[PDB]
């Protein structure tokens, strides 16, 4: 049997070794009937509701409510059980709804040597021990050991986050991912020209199954808000099962009937739980989920559009999402003298050069325009539809001559002689003859690094004439390659000539993989919000610390931290250390697991926005998952829970204001829908300890908190956010939702209710016994009591008057739907026999609204005291 050998075993035997075990063939390739057999054992290389919904009756106000369902159908009260029964049903798709995380959002071609060669196969087809062929642009399809690669880089940007290419080598290695040349791993990208490997790993045994397994074993913490509503229900819960219990009992010590009992109880259990307020809040996060989804985020979960409005710190993957991930031309030093900035980002020809403030395009600064000329003829990568084939380099300086408008500059050269760029040559030199005119001597571009490009020139360009290279020059070609290094650049030195050893010193070029556009002043903004951004990547110290010096995380008494100290530190100090810094490097995926779960036990709410795949297992771990909508891969895209379509980081501003905005709509309707509960509750328990019947069944009560007061929570939960609550720090997660004040207010207009409620009971109760008159009194009251309540709810600080009563349209009209319902119910006479209720008269209505603007006029009253009192 042909075991599936680990990378770091085939990395450390020798080709002949790792054939020997793999049982390959070197040359003509597997035969079908082994390609066979190997599929059928391994399997194709590739990798990957009812017991949800029914984990919902776990609940345990879902259970109370089923004891108040079972006790109604015990006796002869049908429409209090199928009332019940439709409240739990909804109830309960709600919650599954919520908790529902939603997975609606060509293989690889590989040319694998299967028999003698030109084989075109697919990426699932591949076995371990295949032999596969690999060219420039081509994806690495599985693992492949190297035993033979001639000028061989690869891109691991998206598996390790290594900017630049990594030179592969055949030879087996002494001894990290990157540390092994000999393997090139699936999904990297070849730059490079060729190579051929036999395929070690196939599908699970891979690194990305590695990081696959790695990020299936974490588990997603739970939200914030999540834990905040968890809470809050077992607050019910108990505060439910005591009133029942101590109501029962002292009931029962009075000496009261016990069917008189459970039917009461009954109508307690389905009063002291609000069943609108799972639906409020889920139709509160579908609506966020909708205006993010217009604002260019793809939110899988609903409870993470409020989590981004609690988060403290904000991680992020340097390679990828600060940056584009695409090697720019930013500076041009021209040998003559002339500084000259280049805009743009990326291989487009968006953005121009700049020289001395003033904009040059085409053959308008003829130095310039030699320098990119010189850049651009000697180059092999070609882009094509904004897609690089070919070196980075080579395309940031096609990038550059598409931006100076140059283009169309290779046509017009044709090689005759080409010399190869080699590891130790560490220079490109390529000699053309110009189209139109044959008669033109020969001329020679050249480029590369800048010691052996001035080693090669002994002249340098002025002023549109030749003058003789001096030490002065060279120093100050040595001084400005000093100063882009420092600056982060890679600095390439461009020269053009008859003959190598006669060149003509052209200028310099800085390259660097620069932040993406709009992503420095989005990174100052959320910094100026209270949100505390890091950065943590694979990437060497002096790239992660240039890109973070340039987005502003790093300064000269900042520090970085690699992955190996962390490793190496223990848990204590690691969550001393972790908070302080701000650059991580050299952080495999396992430490950046390390680096956000230090992060989250010291309480912080860590959101990452990662592309690559070594940032699957990270933004498991995270609160947060953010990928990116484009570059992100297929892993990072499902491990993320939020995904920026645009690639933006001004969504991410977006999304923390929309989480703010839903978490204060949520305090609003939430202090709202408990009082009314407390309140119902209340009015019940009084009720029947002075032997008054019951004022309210379960059919009303659920009317009550159902339709009567759903549309207007639902509509709390859509009120405009003021400026200040979204200009606020994030909160702290450990704050709980009932707030004193907000206590102190749910219990004032519970009082109020109660009082109003009960007194209209007991005036219309003529001899102790309920008539309909008395029944479609209090139903009334209540109404009229939960709409003024509801009006006055609507900001905790802001007075009505101040916030206006029509601003809302959707209050309006949900209150109007509410009054017409109530006015059917009173008067319809269908409505009149289903309620048992009877037509009013206009000034009895007029009464109760007298009456029930009362718990409106204190509301505010206690609002004016509360903000003069602030001042
Ligand atoms: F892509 Be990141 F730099 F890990
Ligand atoms: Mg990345």
């Amino acid at each position: 049997m042909i075991p599936v050998l680990t990378s770091k075993k085939a990395s450390e035997l020798p080709v002949s070794e790792v054939a020997s075990i793999l049982q390959a063939d070197l040359q003509n390739g597997l035969n079908k009937c082994e390609v066979s057999h190997r599929r059928a054992f391994h399997g194709w290389n590739e990798f990957d509701l009812w017991k949800k919904y029914i984990s919902q009756f776990k609940n345990p106000l879902i259970m109370l409510l089923l004891a108040s369902a079972v006790i109604s159908v015990l006796m002869h009260q049908f429409d209090d059980a199928v009332s019940i029964t439709v409240a739990i049903l909804i109830v309960v798709t709600v919650a599954f709804v919520q908790e529902y995380r939603s997975e609606k959002s060509v293989p690889p071609e590989c040319h694998c040597v299967r028999e003698g060669k030109l084989e075109h196969t697919l990426a699932r087809d591949l076995v371990p021990g295949d032999t596969v062929c690999l060219s420039v642009g081509d994806r690495v399809p599985a693992d492949l050991r190297l035993f033979e690669a001639v000028d061989l880089s690869i891109d691991e940007s998206s598996l390790t986050g290594e900017t630049t290419p990594c030179s592969k080598v055949t030879a087996p290695q002494p001894a990290d991912l990157a540390s092994r040349s000999n393997i090139a791993f699936m999904g990297t990208l070849v730059r490079c020209g060729k190579a051929k490997g036999v395929v070690i790993g196939t599908g699970e045994n891979s690194e990305f199954g590695e990081v696959f397994k790695m990020m299936q074993a974490e588990e997603a913490p739970k939200t914030p808000l999540q834990k905040s509503m968890d809470l809050l229900g077992k607050q019910l819960s108990f505060y439910s099962f005591g009133i029942i219990g101590i109501i029962m009992l002292v009931g029962w010590l009075l000496g009261k009937d016990i069917l008189e009992m459970f039917t009461i109880s009954v109508s307690l259990a389905v009063a002291a739980i609000p069943e609108g307020l799972p639906i409020v809040v889920t139709v509160t996060l579908a609506l966020g989920v909708m205006r993010m989804v217009k604002k260019r985020a793809i939110v899988k979960k609903l409870p993470i559009v409020e989590t981004l409005g609690c988060c403290n710190v904000i991680c992020s993957d340097k390679t990828g999402t600060l940056t584009k991930n695409e090697m720019t031309v930013t500076h041009i030093f021209t040998s003559d003298g002339l500084h000259a900035e280049v805009t743009g980002v990326g291989y487009n020809q968006f953005g121009e050069v700049i020289v001395d403030g003033d904009v040059v395009h085409g053959f308008y600064n003829p130095a310039v325009s030699r320098i990119v000329e010189a850049g651009c003829v000697c180059n092999d990568a070609v882009i094509r539809n904004n897609t690089l084939m070919g070196k980075p380099t080579e395309g940031a300086l096609i990038a550059l001559a598409m931006k100076m408008g140059l283009d169309g500059l290779q046509q017009d050269y044709i090689r005759k002689a080409e010399y190869p760029f080699s590891s130790e040559q560490k220079w490109m030199a390529v000699k053309c003859v110009h189209r139109t005119q044959q008669d033109r001597p020969e001329i020679c571009f050249m480029k590369g690094a800048y010691e052996q490009v001035i080693k090669y020139c002994t002249t340098y360009q002025s002023k549109g004439q030749t003058l003789t290279l001096t030490q002065q020059q060279r120093d100050v070609y040595q001084q400005e390659k000093a100063r882009m290094g420092s600056a982060g650049l890679r600095v390439l030195a461009l020269a053009s000539g008859p003959e190598l050893g006669q060149l003509t010193f052209l200028g310099l070029v800085g390259i660097i993989d620069p932040p993406r556009t709009g992503v420095k002043e989005a990174v100052t903004t959320l910094i100026a919000s209270g949100v505390s951004i890091k950065m943590i990547t694979g990437d060497s110290q002096e790239t992660a610390v240039a890109i973070a010096s340039r987005l502003g995380l790093y300064s000269k008494t900042s520090q970085s931290v690699s992955g190996e100290e962390i490793d190496a530190m223990d848990v204590q100090q690691l969550s001393q250390i972790v908070p302080k810094v701000a650059v991580f490097y050299r952080a495999s995926p396992r430490h950046k697991m390390k680096i956000i779960k230090s992060l989250q036990k010291n309480g912080s709410v860590v959101a990452m926005t990662g592309d690559g795949v070594n940032d699957a297992v990270a933004l498991k771990a995270a609160d947060i998952g953010v990928a990116m909508g484009q570059t992100g891969t297929d892993v990072c895209k499902e491990a993320a829970d939020m995904i920026l379509v645009d690639d933006d980081f001004q969504t991410i501003m977006s999304a923390i204001e929309e989480g703010k905005g839903i978490y204060n709509n949520i305090k609003n309707f939430v202090r709202f829908q408990l009082s009314t509960s407390i309140a119902a509750l209340t009015l019940i328990s009084l009720a029947t300890l002075m032997n008054f019947p019951n004022p309210l069944n379960a059919m009303q009560i659920l009317w009550i908190n159902i339709i009567m007061d759903g549309p207007p929570a639902q509509s709390l939960g859509v009120e405009p956010v003021d400026k200040d609550v979204i200009r606020k720090p994030p909160r702290n997660w450990k704050d709980s939702i009932l707030t004193k004040n907000l206590i102190l207010k749910i219990l004032v207009s519970s009082i109020i209710i109660v009082c109003g409620t009960l007194f209209v009971f007991w005036r219309e109760l003529r001899d102790n016994v309920i008539t309909p008159r008395d029944t479609t009194m209090t139903f009334t009251c209540f109404v009229f009591f939960d709409m003024f309540n509801a009006l006055s709810s609507r900001s905790q600080t802001k007075s009505v008057f101040e916030i206006g009563l029509c601003s809302n349209r959707m209050f309006c009209y949900a209150v109007l739907g509410s009054i017409m319902g109530q006015l059917l119910v009173i008067y319809f006479p269908p409505l009149q026999k289903v309620f048992q209720t009877e037509s009013l008269s206009i000034l009895d209505l007029l009464f109760l609204l007298g009456l029930t603007s009362s718990v409106c006029i204190v509301a505010e009253i206690i609002k004016k005291v509360e903000r003069s009192r602030e001042k």
